[PDB]
Order: structure tokens, then C-alpha cells, then sequence
């Protein structure tokens, strides 16, 4: 039934994996955090703008502009999507290492044993000291939105989430959605003589949508005995590959057929002379056959315009890249690495004094990256040894530019191109997202795995319903209300589909493997273990250890 | 149903016997307990180590060292397995005296009336008093591991268990458990000359093993109108038998037969010569039957290497020995008699003014020890008189050292050795343990009588969630809480199997009984009697009365 | 049916995985090999001795004396027991992680396609060219001993087994077994004056089995078209345990309580006194605990007798040695460490010029070792820091000798011992062995980790019938036949249940993993794969590698 003194729900974060048949586990995850909830800042809808003119007044500076328009809700989200919060690191290890892929099936949530305190300073003066006491009447706000009709919003983006850490309490993310505006600002280079116009539009009958949580929303009131419960939701998602590819497009096929096996380990083979060696080609008014210029089957992977800001009416922006392998040239903003910011709560560590913590994402898949430095573009009628006219480098400037390469603003996407869809990272990434709306949509999402096809799990808001002291007056600018905070429990149920991986190899396979205390490495286990004084830190593991066979 | 108000369990500490048979009783011993619980001082796992230098940096003080590693946890454990959790003295002494055998069958476990409240500080200055008043909302997590997946830690081995006084209130122990690390220490004795290492390890990518209860376990809420009940467990144990043997090697079998009866009572009675007399020896060369040197069935007791330490991965430790009569040479650590430190909650007295009190526990089987200065060992071929190079003598210096004796280094053990199996103490000591997962397995355990064959009965751990206060940082290293301790009942029942003894002798058995005071015979009453202002101790008591025929 | 230019069989050295249910797993290998039979050297049944006088003529050469009496037999086995022909590398791998115990099932045999040729020699001269022509009627001799009447012989002892690539052709083990003789061998120490026994006995009417494959089995006799088949047979064993113990004996049961968490992460906690430290200690007179002195419930590991050579009729041989972790102190004799030698068929490379490959097989159970040089005993009554009289270390010299002390003679085993089981070894190790037919067992074989508790699997003996020429008597002594060899295809099928393993851990357990190329790591993956003119290696591979709570 519930009431004071009874509790309304368990705490469960185990996770547990039943084996369904052969090769098939379903991966249950409980996560239960204890959620520490204040009394909002302001009791009002609140539309407010941010223009920074003292970075983007001045010239070049452009790409930090943060300029734009939000609307501020007294509510607060509940967001339970990153992989941090459901899993512990050996699940991931073990999940990481044995599934050839997985899904996303169902989620259920749970708000329980909602705790509302009053706070009063009694004894005031130098010692000035605070006291604590139940308020057992008072009442706590939930609501869900199912049907999507608020802009949907993931915590994750700011790193907002619950946090990682089970016997850690966490707290909610202030909700809010951006409201449409326009901007200009206008582009410059550095020390450039001119005005920026740097400016932002009046508000547009056309485009303004104004939501609010009370007139969209059906909000049931939560208190001390109470408890709230969500439907089981169900994902409708492909299931995403946990084995990389190593496969490049020069890999792809029959190799070409060796004269004779080579007579000691130290030899080489060799090939068949080019002019004599049969194959297809691409080619024209040249007998050669090369591993280079041979036909493949399909572009694996695909040159990408890389640091491109475009410009719509709310501003400057950079066109998202699909995130590749970074080469053996190590350049990083060519294949769109991921680079992640985060704060102790889901990550870094207690000892640390900075303010963040910063990791950069390398993608696992070594087939379809981009070396830019040595991609090339060669003149037609083609020629074996092009001089200086023949051949394109990217060490040629481009529009009479130092720095500006023919790589940066080359597009080789096309019909031909195929490219694995990136991977999940295990303490700080989105597991999910919701569709968007236009007709036309992305092949992929850039940070989440998955996405919903229908209808996205919905928004778990909360707020404290106001307490009122004995003076109100409605028409007041000022209100005065009793100081109030609470906590609650929220637990989910995250379950999903997997499967096996076969080993099929005579060698052994790369693991995700712990190692000893000493050498640098970046898995010395030391960093997945507490400190004396408690501090501990959960840092991205590599996923997709296994290699597969792309063909 | 439960609620505010209203009680949840019951207190029943009495002790109840059915007698369900031809001499077969069932015992069922109920035990309630007051216990207090504080806020834990820290919210985090910790992992620290103790290493003391100033104790092992100095040469010869290897056996004191306490270097390890532990994790530190926030929960806390109830552990109920000592003998004078579920007895008062009187039952012991009856089950002690009447029964010849006994064994485990059930346990049952029960939180109820759970009381939870904070402290703040009014009138602050030279008054500074405490108020105390309840939180009607706030919680206690409760977690049994069935499953047996934490590392098992019995809590008196520290002697944390709950006291042993119904109407004296107890305390949880805290729990904790071992954590891998490597420890150096090199050996050396008194004044020595030299450099002793005394290091420890890294952090072992192998070995390393952090558990956390919140991902391991599921947790119970429980407000105030909230009760927990474990399950019944059952054991899986093999009976211990009650009585003592007094027939040492030298009684086994046919006595040699007399010439003739004693014509006084002074007078001694003789054999025929040995000489002449049958019988059979594994003596080579000399033809003579001796009660000393016929063969007899088996070994009754075995020497063992004492004061023995053996020097694995982590560290010196002293190998646990068999425990057996010491002998009329008093001899304690030869025959591993158990040396206990304990405290006023589990005993002493609460007129002492020692901060422990100490008591070494002789065994009372009289057959199987060894009076080690009587022991020796002769050459072969065997001869009558050996002189001093023919026989090796407890007084004989092994590898030139005064103080170093073969039976030091001696080991017996074979195929022919028999002991019984030692005895349980009743106010302390261990009633049953958890078995090692060892493939092969030692054949009893030194401390405790009953081993669990399959799976331990789980350790029932609790914590107070925590109480927030309006301010709550989650990325802050310090947490500000409120101030929040509680109480609970634990209850429990035990359930025993034993079998009344039978009395074939014409003469009277030794029995456990109560003496006058004003006698230092150790069973004194006024020792098991509360004092004046209500001091009382319980000591251990006696256990095996009744002697038994081994063969 | 079967016949001339029909095949009898079907090649399957594929590996499967069912699985079952929860965690359970059916692995079924399927091995097959070609194998290459010769002639047998000797048509008849021999029995010689092997007696080296110029090794043991000459004091001190003992331990080299390989003087024994054997009969040797015209017979060949075909032996499939060692864990490298049953798997590959990967399939090893895969089990090591993930599965907690595993064990033997059922097996299966077939030979098919049995080949024989005959091999004539034309143009004599310089060409002297050998010509090669299948006889079709030739038959193949093939017994399977059920009953195991015949001497038990695995091939792995020697390394005769079937080779561990499916590609690559092997050849059977010749059969033979040892005949009873007697040896004298005096004991002798380097450059001693004196004269060495170094004889053998003749034949012992007592003690003397000959044994003959014809009149102890059924013979089935296979032309081309013929094909044989064992039935199935099934193991009766205990599952071996596939995750290692790290915990030492000074790891067990609860940590003492620190008094305070420490305030730095460098800093180390603190503990009670040990003047007033609670606990359980059998030292005696001592009022203290202390880590290394306060009880445990067994002895994990013991000290064994390292070295120690006893001598039977027979002659000398070393006592075998349970395996242990050797300690950071390294010394592997002491704990018996495994050290395989072996040839290309078996391992080491085909790159290699030196005769065998050998390597040293280091336990992987962390917590029974012994560290020698750490340890000691020390004098009773007990006390803190000894004199030079007072402790026996391992720096003393035992009976007046430099290099012996005592824990060479030193024997702690005893009833409180408990140690793990050691782990079979993948490349090369046998997987199951017969059990002695004494009536007193042994609790574990030391090289195989499965025993066959009532009988063991048969054993395969085949040979080539004998092809006379036109001229044949009985009487000759010498024998001249048709120069005749065969092939034959053997399967087989070898059925295990695994149970998969759980993760309860908050950090990554270790796995074995494959490295780069270029660091010198074991695991670099240029040893599991092919050379440029085919060489390949097979290299032993660590097993048991995730850690396990004991206790
Ligand atoms: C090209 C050049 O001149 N220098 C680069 C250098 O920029 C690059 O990274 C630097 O070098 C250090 C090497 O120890 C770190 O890699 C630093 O990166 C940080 C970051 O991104 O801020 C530090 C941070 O602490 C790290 N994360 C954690 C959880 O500790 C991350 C992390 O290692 C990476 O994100 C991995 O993806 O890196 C940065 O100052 C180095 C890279 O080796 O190469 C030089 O040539
Ligand atoms: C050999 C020698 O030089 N002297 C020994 C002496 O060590 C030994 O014990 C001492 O003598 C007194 C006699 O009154 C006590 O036996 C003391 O032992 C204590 C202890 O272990 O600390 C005192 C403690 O108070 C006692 N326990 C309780 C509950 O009161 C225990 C207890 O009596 C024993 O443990 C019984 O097992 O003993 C100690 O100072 C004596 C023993 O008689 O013999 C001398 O020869
Ligand atoms: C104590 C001392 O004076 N020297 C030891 C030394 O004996 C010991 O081993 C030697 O050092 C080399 C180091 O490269 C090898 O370990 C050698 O061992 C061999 C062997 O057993 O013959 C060589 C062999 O090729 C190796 N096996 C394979 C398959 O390649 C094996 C193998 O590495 C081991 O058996 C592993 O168990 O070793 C030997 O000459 C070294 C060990 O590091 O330590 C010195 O201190």
C-alpha cells in the first residue's frame, strides 16, 4: 500500500545474463541512484538569451560563438542515458569481448521513497546553525512525456546524467530547450580591418514554439508514501556490431598470385610483371595491372571536408564527421575523432584538481580512415611518374592559401561507399536517440548507436511543488516561499539482446585485459581501483576488440 | 501490516528442548538482540593498506608484522556465529553434560522495529546539548549475500560478533575484507647485521578483486514501520561428538597378561619376561615384547612442527596447528592450544581495568598430544641402552643451536595418524565456518567444529542511506550530511540435533558443576553472578565432560 | 559398404560449442590426422636393457642413471592425449576466459583410408630411383585394448603423442613397457674415494609379466576398403577448476579494524595495539596479535621435500612435487615447477636449428607457494625478537653442509593443509591419466589434470601384417620380407562440459590477449602465425586467467 515509515521500493544495480539458446544472452541491467532534488531558482518560465560579444565582437574568433536564445522551465530531467549508468567495467570488459553484437530491447523506471525536508536556521547569530526536519505533507511533482511533444533533450550532450557510481548520490538536470532565433555574424580572419555585425534577430511569429511542462503534460503528485512508475518501454533499433573491421579497400579480393613461395622468411615474394598481370582496371590507354589501381568491389570508408563550419540563420556551426580511423599520420579532425569533457561524477577522478577531464575518442574500425597527407588526385589522361602539373598533393595551397589543402574541402562520398557505423563508449556516450522529424534523414546519428524509429523513450521530469508562507499575494514580482529540498530513489531496468562471437581464427584474439601496476599502460588496473581516501575514477574502455572479415 | 506505531517482531531469547524420542533431542535456541548503528564515516570504498615499518624495520620482529591491503567498506555486518550469541552458561553445561553428540540444522534471521533518528546541536555554547528526534522517512539498506559472492568474514575473528548479553545493547562490525598485494620481507634474528627490504607490492592486474555490495547484492529499504526476515538456511554438517578420549596410544588393545593378582593393595602386579612374551613388534633383531614397543592399530595424535612459519606472497605467517593435550609437560604451543583476546561485550568483566582479557584454552582430549621433551628417536638396528651417539633427545642442539630441537622441525603425520577432532568454546568461539574453494581440502578447519559442505549461511549486512542536506555537490570531495544513527532488533534461531548419552560405567563421570565461592576452584559460582552494581563476566567454560572408549 | 576406390571416412578437425542452457556449455572437438606407419624394425617381442655405466661409473652421476629392462614390442600406439591436438590456440583462449570448469565427457575413434604400399627399387646404379605401387590386398593390424590388460603408457611422456596440426602428417609411438629388474646404485658425492655398486639383477621369478599383444587382444585386420571404429567411450572424473586462487594464507578471513581512514592517499591507516588487539592466536605467553601470528582456518600450500631422491629397488628417481607458484623469490625447484622438452611435431618452431624447444611451466595459483629463503621456525616458549639460537632460518647449515638446509628435508604437510589443484597445460600436457591400482591412491596425479577414476580410455595399437616373400623359413633367424609401409586417416571426437563463468567484479579481470609485433610481450602475435616459408610454432599458452575468491 505504502505511507510514512513503509518503504515503496528495493535498490537493485546488479546486472544480471541469462543464456536463451545457443548463442543468444539476454542482458538484464538494474541501476538505482539516489537523487538529490532543490527547490528551483525560479518559479517561472523564463526566455533568455545568450550573446557573447566580447569573444565573437573581435575578429577570427568566431567559432566560439555561443550566441542564442533558451527557454528556461523550473523543471527538472531524470536522464538515465549513457552506458556509464548501467553497466560496472567488467561488465563492459566482458560484454566487450564475447558478443559479436547487441540490442537494445526494453526499459522500465521507478521513483521511490520521495524524502521532502524544510531547512531553518535556528539560533542565529555566530553560530548560525541549520535545522532539518520533515515536511510530510509536502509533495513532489513527476512527469513523463510518452508522446514526445517537448523538445527532446539528452543530459549527456552537457554530461548531465545520472552518475556513474552506485553508492554516489546524483542529481537532476535543469530542463531547457532552445527557442528560435536569428543570428548574424559575419567572417573574419585575424586582425582583418572591418565591423563585425555580430547581431541577433527580434522574436519570429513564424517559428516561436513555447511549451510548457503544465499544459502538455499530465504531473502526478508524489509524496512521502508515494511512489511513481513508468510503463515498460520498448526500443525499436538494429542491433549494432561489437567487432571491428581492419579490412581497407586495398584489402579487399583475391590478392595477386606469387611466382613462388619465397626461400628463406626473410625474402619477399614477387608478383607477376604489372604489364603481363590479368585483372580489371579503371585505368585508360595503360597495360598495367597494380594492387593500387586495381577495381574493388566498393570506396570503403569515404574523404571527408574536415574543420567545415557552415551557416544557417542561427549561425556558424561544424558540419559533423563520421568518426574514422585516425591513421598512421595521427591527424585526428580528417576522420572526426570524438573528444569528450566530463566531470568527476562521471568520470575524472577525486584527485584530481582541475575542473574537468578531457578524453579523446579514437575509432576502432582501422579499414575506412582517411591519411590526407598522402591521399593524391592525378591528371587525366593517366601516366605513370606525373610531374609537378599531373598530380594534386595535399601540399598544394589551395586559392593561393598557406595552411588550406585540397583535403579540406574534397567530398568523396558517393554511391560506391561503404563505411562502418562507430561504436559505443562505455563510461561517457549516449545509448540512444531520438529520430528526427524531417523527411529526408541521416544514414547515422554521430554519437549514439541507436536510434528510436518511432517514438523515443520519454522525458522524465520532477519538480518540488511549491510551499508558500503565510503572506502570498499573487500580483507580487517577489515571491517568498519556505526553503525546501528533497531526495528520491530512481531505478531502471535496461534489457537487451546479444549474441556470441564464434572464434573461427587458429590465432589467439585481442582482449580487453587488465594489467599489472608499474608500466604506464593504459590498462593498469590500478585506475579501475579505489584510493586510500576513496577517489576513483572510470575512464573509457576500448570496445570492439575482436577483428571480423568486412568480405 | 506495519506501520508507525506499531511493532514488527518480537523479543524472544529463550531456549527450548523437545525430546523427540529414544534419546534424540531437538534444540532450539532463539537470540534477540539491541543493536546500534552509526552513520558510516565515510560514503566511499577505500582501499588502504597497513604496512608498520617502525615494527619490521628493526631485525627479529618478523612474526609481529601486520602489513596488507583491505578494502574499506561503508556497510556494516551482523554476524551472529560465536556459542555465546544463542546460550546462556546453564545451557551449555546441560547440553555439555547429557549429550554425546550434536549437530546443526537451521538458521533463521529477522530486522524488525527499526528506529532511526538525528542529532542537532541547540543552545550552542557552554550548555551545548543534544537534541534527539526521529526522521519517520528516512531508511536502513539491508543486504544478505546468499550466494555467498563477497569474501566471507567471520567477524569474530576480531571478536565483533554481537554480545553476549540479551539485555545489554550490541554494535554491527564493520565490514571489510583482504585485497591483493605483494609483501618482501626479509628474515633475520636478534642485532643481526644487514638491510631488511620490508617492501610491498603494486596493484596485481591478476589478482586484483574490488566487490561492491550495491552491485552485487539487492538491497532492502526498511523505514521505521519496515521488517526483513531472511529465509531458513539449512546446514549440510557432520555431527561433533561431545565426549573426550582419554586412550592414548599405549592403551590400545589386550593388556599383557599378569602372572598373578597383587597379594596387598601396595603391591604392583608382573608380566612374564619380556623375553618370553608373545605378542608383535616392528623391532628388528632383539627378541622382547614391550607394552612400549608392541605394535598397536594406529598413531593416536602426531608430533607437528611448532612454532612453524612458512613465507608465501604475502608475507610470514605461522602455520596453524592441530589442537591436543597438552601434557603433563604443559607444553601449549607444541599441542596448538587456542590463546583468545576478547572484550567486555563478549566477556571479561566490567570490573576490570584492562582493555582486554585473555584466556588460552587447553584441550581435553587426553589421548592424542605429545610431551615433546619425552620424545625421541633411536637408531637402527635397534639396541637396548643406547648410548649418546645411538639416540636423538629432545635436548639434542639440531643444526647447532641451542634453542632449536628436532621435534621443532619434526612432522609425523601419516597414514596411521587418528585425533580427535577438537572441541567448541562455548562463550567464545566460532560455531561454523565457510569451506575454502580449494580443489583439495584440508580435513577440519582449526577454529571452528562445524564446516559447511556446499554454501555458507550468507552475512546480513546493513548501512544507513544517507541523509542529504539542502546543499548537495556531487562533484564535491567533502560531503556534508546530517548528522543520523538508528537502532534495530535482530532476532534469530538456531536449531540444533542432539543425542542423549549413554551411562554404561559403574563408577561416577566427570561432570561440569557449580562450586562454592571462597574457593579459587575455577568454577566458583560467583563468576557466572552479577555484581553489585551489576558487573558480570562469562568465562569460558569446560567442554567434553564425560570420557569415552576410543577402542 | 565400402571398397576399393571408395572412401571409409570424412576429415572434421572443426571445434563446436552447444550451449545448453544457463552457463552450461557441450564443446565438442573433432580431431583428424594422417598417419604414417612403418614396417615394423624387429618382428619380434624383445626385451633389453638399457644400462649406462659410463654416466653412473663415476661418482656423483646418480640422478643420470636411466639403467631399466623393457619389452619392446613390434606393436604401434596411436595416442591422441595431449591438449595441443584437440584444440587450436584460439579455442584455448576462448575456454581460458570464459568458463569457470570444465570437464571430460566422452570419446571417440576411427581409422579409414588405410593406404599400403610396398616399395621396389628399379634402374640399380646411379639413379638407384625408388618406385612406389599400392598393394591391395596388405592388411593393417589394429587392436584397441579395453580392458587395459597391457602396461598403461601415454605417449605425452615421452612426447610421442600425435603431432598438434592438422596439415602436417604424424606417426605413431612405438609400444612398449618396462619389465621388472633390479637395480643397485651406491650413493656417492663428486671426486669421492671408493668404489660404485652400479649393478642390475637377474629376472625375478616373482615379479615377471610378459605380456604379448596377440595373445591379450582381438586383432582386426584392415585392407584399403576396411575402415575401424571404437565405440564411445565415457569418463567418469572431477571437473578442474579454470580461474586461479591468489589467496594466501595471510589473506584469510577478516582484516583487522584500522582506527582511522587515512588522510592522504599516500599516507598508510593504523591499527589497534597489538598489546590490545582482540583475536585468536596459538602462540603461547605472549599477550599480542598480530597478522602473521593470529590464527587461520588451514594451511594453504605447504613446504615439500625439494630435491629429494628415495631409492626403491629399482634404482634412484626424484620424488614428484606438487606445483606451486614460485614466490618473487623465484626458486622453482622448491615448488616444482613443470619443464617440458619437446620437438617441432609438438611445438618449437620449424625455424629452429636446435634439437627440442623447452620451456617452464610457472603455476598460476598465486597463494599456495613457498618463498624458502623467507621462511623459518622459531624456538618455544615463544618470543619476540630471537637470538641467533633462538630461530632456524634457511641461511643455517643443516648436518654441517654449505648448501643443504632445512627446508630441503622439511615436510609440513599435514591435516590442515589445503592447496590448489594445478592446471593443465595447452600445447603440450596430458589430459587424462589412468589411476594406480594400489589400494591407497593418491589425492591428484601431478602431470594430468583429469584421472579416470575406474577405467581409462583404451589403448590404440596398430601394425603392419607381415608381406613374406617366395622363400620363407620358419627356423631362420633372420627374416626377409617385402619392404611395405601404410597410411591411415585417425579421427576423433572428444566431448566436455564447461559451465561459463560469472563477473561480479567492479574492475577488468585479466585475459589472455593477443599483443603487437615489435614488443617482446609473450603473447606478441607473430608466434601464432606462419612464417614466410611455413614455419609455425605453438607456444604453451597461460591458463586460469581470472582470479577467484577462496575464501
Ligand atoms: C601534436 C603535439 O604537438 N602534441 C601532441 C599532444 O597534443 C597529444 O596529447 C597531449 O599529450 C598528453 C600526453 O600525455 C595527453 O595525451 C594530453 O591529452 C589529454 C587531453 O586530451 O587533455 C590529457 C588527459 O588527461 C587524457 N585523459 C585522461 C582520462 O587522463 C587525454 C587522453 O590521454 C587522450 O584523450 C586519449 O585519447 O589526453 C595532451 O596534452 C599527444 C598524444 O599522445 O601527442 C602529442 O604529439
Ligand atoms: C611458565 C612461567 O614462567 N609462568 C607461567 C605463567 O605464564 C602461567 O600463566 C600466568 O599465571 C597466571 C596465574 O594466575 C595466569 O594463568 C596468567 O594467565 C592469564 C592470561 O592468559 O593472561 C590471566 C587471565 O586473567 C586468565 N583468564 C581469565 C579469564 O581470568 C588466563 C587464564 O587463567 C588461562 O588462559 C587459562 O587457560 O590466564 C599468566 O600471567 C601460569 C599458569 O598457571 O603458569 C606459570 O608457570
Ligand atoms: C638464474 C640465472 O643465472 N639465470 C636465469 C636463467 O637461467 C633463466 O632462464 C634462462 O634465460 C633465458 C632468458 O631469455 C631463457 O629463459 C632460457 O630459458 C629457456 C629454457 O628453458 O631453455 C629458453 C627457451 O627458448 C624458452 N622457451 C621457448 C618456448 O622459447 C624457455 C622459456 O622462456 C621458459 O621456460 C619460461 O618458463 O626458456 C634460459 O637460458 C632466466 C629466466 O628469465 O632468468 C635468469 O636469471
Amino acid at each position: 500500500g505504502g505511507g510514512v515509515g513503509v518503504s515503496t521500493g528495493s535498490y537493485d544495480n546488479q546486472t544480471h545474463y541469462k543464456f536463451l539458446g545457443d548463442g543468444w544472452v539476454e542482458i538484464t541491467a538494474y541501476s538505482t541512484r539516489m537523487v538529490h532534488l532543490n527547490m528551483p531558482k525560479s518559479e517561472n518560465y523564463c526566455r533568455v538569451r545568450v550573446h557573447n560579444t566580447n569573444d565573437t565582437g573581435t575578429a577570427s574568433h568566431m567559432a566560439m560563438d555561443d550566441a542564442h536564445e533558451q527557454i528556461w522551465t523550473p523543471w527538472s530531467l531524470v536522464d538515465a542515458n549513457a552506458w556509464g549508468v548501467w553497466f560496472q567495467p567488467s561488465d563492459w570488459q566482458y560484454i566487450s569481448n564475447n558478443m559479436i553484437h547487441i540490442n537494445l530491447h526494453s526499459l522500465d523506471q521507478e521513483l521511490f521513497n520521495v524524502v521532502i525536508k524544510t531547512v531553518t536556521e535556528q539560533n542565529t547569530g555566530a553560530e548560525a546553525i541549520k535545522v532539518y526536519n520533515n515536511d510530510l505533507t509536502a509533495a513532489m511533482m513527476v512527469a513523463l512525456d510518452s508522446n514526445n511533444i517537448l523538445p527532446y533533450t539528452p543530459a549527456i550532450d552537457n554530461q548531465e546524467t545520472l552518475g556513474f557510481y552506485p553508492w554516489k548520490p546524483t542529481i537532476p538536470s535543469p530542463y531547457r530547450y532552445y527557442f528560435s532565433c536569428d543570428r548574424n555574424l559575419s567572417v573574419t580572419y585575424k586582425d582583418e580591418a572591418g565591423t563585425i555585425t555580430d547581431t541577433m534577430g527580434l522574436a519570429s511569429g513564424l517559428n516561436s514554439q513555447f511549451f510548457t511542462i503544465e499544459n502538455t503534460q499530465r504531473i502526478n503528485l508524489l509524496r512521502t508514501g508515494d511512489e511513481y512508475a513508468t510503463g515498460t518501454y520498448y526500443f525499436d533499433t538494429e542491433p549494432i556490431r561489437l567487432t571491428h573491421t581492419w579490412q581497407t579497400n586495398r584489402h579487399l579480393g583475391q590478392p595477386p598470385q606469387i611466382t613462388e613461395l619465397p626461400s628463406s622468411d626473410t625474402a619477399n615474394a614477387t608478383l607477376t610483371a604489372r604489364g603481363y598481370r590479368s585483372g580489371l582496371t579503371q585505368i585508360q590507354g595503360r597495360n598495367d595491372v597494380t594492387e593500387a589501381t586495381r577495381v574493388r568491389p566498393a570506396q570503403v570508408g569515404f574523404c571527408q571536408p574536415h574543420d567545415n563550419f557552415e551557416t544557417s540563420r542561427a549561425g556558424p556551426f561544424k558540419v559533423p564527421v563520421v568518426p574514422a580511423d585516425i591513421t598512421q599520420g595521427l591527424d585526428h579532425d580528417a576522420n572526426g575523432s570524438l573528444r569528450y569533457t566530463y566531470d568527476k561524477q562521471h568520470g575524472q577522478s577525486w584527485a584530481s584538481q582541475n575542473n574537468k577531464d578531457r578524453y579523446t575518442w579514437d575509432a576502432v574500425n582501422y579499414d575506412s580512415g582517411r591519411w590526407t597527407n598522402n591521399c593524391f588526385i592525378q591528371s587525366v589522361p593517366f601516366t605513370s611518374e606525373p610531374n609537378a602539373n599531373q598530380i594534386l598533393t595535399n601540399r598544394d595551397n589551395l586559392a593561393g592559401k598557406t595552411d588550406i589543402h585540397f583535403t579540406n574541402a574534397f567530398n568523396s562520398y558517393g554511391p560506391l561507399t561503404a563505411f562502418p557505423h562507430p561504436a559505443p563508449i562505455y563510461p561517457q556516450g549516449q545509448i540512444w536517440d531520438k529520430e528526427l522529424d524531417l523527411e529526408h534523414k541521416p544514414r547515422l546519428h554521430t554519437q549514439a548507436p541507436f536510434v528510436c524509429k518511432n517514438n523515443a523513450p520519454g522525458q522524465l521530469l520532477v519538480r518540488l511543488a511549491p510551499n508558500l508562507t503565510d503572506q502570498y499575494d499573487p500580483n507580487s514580482s517577489n515571491l517568498s516561499r519556505i526553503v525546501t529540498y528533497g531526495t528520491f530513489f530512481w531505478k531502471g531496468k535496461l534489457t537487451l539482446k546479444a549474441k556470441m562471437r564464434p572464434n573461427a581464427t587458429w590465432n589467439p584474439v585481442f582482449q580487453i585485459s587488465a594489467t599489472n601496476q608499474g608500466t604506464n599502460d593504459y590498462m593498469s588496473i590500478e585506475r579501475w581501483l579505489p584510493t586510500a581516501t576513496g577517489n576513483i575514477t572510470n575512464v573509457p574502455l576500448l570496445s570492439r576488440p575482436v577483428a571480423r572479415n568486412t568480405y
